[PDB]
DNA sequence: ACTCTGCCTCAAGACGGT
DNA sequence: TTGAGGCAGAGT
DNA sequence: ACCGTCC
């Protein structure tokens, strides 16, 4: 994401952020980064350290939480559409060598732990371990093709083309606990959307606009401040953390600005420092044609759902067909049949 | 006093019966 | 993966 | 709401 984005927004633009309840968003619209709702299943949805599986083996936390939590958005009225990820932008090759540099550094510790039957300590490195696969896409997709419920593969950053839905009207907002969707010029991010039977935390949405307001900034420089703050996609300048960074770009606008001013023998820059480069990534992002797939929401197949979930990946029946039913009669309360003229 | 860095730990879901 | 925080200790 | 269990 942004280091420090959420915080630097509470801080010093605490108007942004704005709450509702989940009542008032019957017949909204959103686009959810599925990736991370997956990634936040395997994480999350755990029975003794290890994931939901069925007998053969097959992992199915990332299914329990999509069907039900999907199920759960719709029975309050709440439409959304699932983007999935595609090719990363080369500019986020450094940051990905990083994170494969951690998995490796995660592989050696996960082992040892296993030796020293550190249970504790191996549940550790295995949450460090998860990661969203091709197959677990590909099961969610073909999970939300039954549910009826829409989904869309981005070309590029998920997030990016969750913004241009919002920015196209096609949706309220981009759903997602990642920043960096706002800097990709996304007018409304929601995050804790998950419309629990047991709220823990509230709704919360983040408007652009007011955020631009607060700061006194346009989206360029907005953008220049994110990479200031540390993006996935070039280096920062050491010493110029939040605090400083708001006041830089405040006051010399451009990041060209801040370098031709700074001290080099205080803040000297990053050595081929591609803050061009990503400052063009995160205004002119790779996204999908908002105007190419029409959203809908159809109705939900319930003797293949039955097949799928519970003859193949072992769910219980009962709450399976519970859920489908629920599905069903609360589209049928927010949804209009189609209609010809 | 204020800012930042680099180091640490920690959570992260949902259903049904009670 | 995304946050959340805390710590000392060094820089401004 | 808590908590054993889900697959
Ligand atoms: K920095
Ligand atoms: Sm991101
Ligand atoms: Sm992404
Ligand atoms: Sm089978
Ligand atoms: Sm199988």
């Amino acid at each position: 994401g942004i280091q420090g984005l959420a915080k630097l927004i509470a801080d010093v633009a605490p108007s942004a952020i704005r709450e509702n309840d989940i009542k008032s968003y019957f017949g909204r619209k959103v686009a959810i980064d599925a990736s991370m709702s997956i990634y936040q299943f395997l994480i999350a949805v755990r029975q003794g350290g290890d994931v939901l599986q069925n007998e053969e083996g097959e992992t199915t936390s990332h299914l329990m939480g999509m069907f039900y939590r999907t199920i759960r958005m719709m029975e309050n009225g709440i439409k959304p559409v699932y983007v999935f990820d595609g090719k990363p932008p080369q500019l986020k090759s450094g940051e990905l060598a990083k994170r494969s540099e951690r998995r490796a550094e995660a592989e050696k510790q996960l082992q040892q732990a296993q030796a020293a039957g550190a249970e504790q300590e191996v549940e550790k490195f295995t949450k460090r371990l998860v990661k969203v696969t091709k197959q677990h896409n590909d099961e969610c997709k073909h999970l939300l093709s039954l549910m009826g419920i829409p989904y869309l593969d981005a070309p590029s950053e998920a997030e990016a083309s969750c913004a241009a839905l919002v920015k196209a009207g096609k949706v309220y907002a981009a759903a997602t606990e990642d920043m960096d969707c706002l800097t990709f010029g996304s007018p409304v991010l929601m995050r804790h959307l998950t419309a629990s039977e047991a709220k823990k935390l509230p709704i919360q949405e983040f408007h652009l606009s007011r955020i631009l307001q607060e700061l006194g900034l346009n989206q360029e420089q907005f953008v220049d401040l994110c990479i200031l703050l540390g993006s996935d996609y070039c280096e920062s300048i050491r010493g110029i953390g939040p605090k400083r960074a708001v006041d830089l770009i405040q006051k010399h606008k451009s990041i060209e600005e801040i370098v031709r001013r700074l001290d080099p023998n205080k803040y000297p820059v990053p050595e081929n420092w591609l803050h061009k480069e990503a400052h063009q990534l995160f205004l002119e992002p790779e996204v999908l044609d908002p105007e190419s797939v029409e959203l809908k929401w159809s109705e939900p197949n319930e003797e293949e759902l039955i097949k799928f979930m519970c003859g193949e990946k072992q769910f219980s029946e009962e709450r399976i067909r519970s859920g489908v039913k629920r599905l069903s009669k609360s589209r049928q309360g927010s949804t209009l049949e189609v209609l010809f003229q």
